[PDB]
């Protein structure tokens, strides 16, 4: 493929005990952005389930815009670093 990859799973695993699948995307005519559907976007791309320019280029969004999203869902969590929480930072570019 040339810049169309979209490598990854087929289905992944969330932190939450949850699934992701390819198909638990939200649907690409919404524009009600809630928060859950923020996450399950930006999870997809930190979990590899789907690059980041893919979410950009479905959803119509703006790297600005995703940048909020993680910065909303994924490293909104900054009270306190977790042991855990420094890995988000390593993965997640840019808070």
């Amino acid at each position: 493929m040339y810049l169309k990859r979209v490598d990854g799973p087929r289905q992944v695993t969330l932190p939450d005990g949850t699934v992701l699948s390819r198909a638990d995307l939200p649907p690409l005519d919404t524009r009600r952005w809630v928060a859950s559907r923020k996450a399950a976007v930006v999870k997809a791309v930190i979990h590899g389930l789907i690059t980041e320019r893919e979410a950009l280029d479905r959803y119509s969004l703006s790297e600005e815009e995703f940048a909020l999203w993680r910065s909303a869902v994924a490293a909104h969590g900054e009270k306190a670093l977790k042991v855990t929480m420094i890995q988000k930072y390593r993965q997640l570019h840019h808070h």
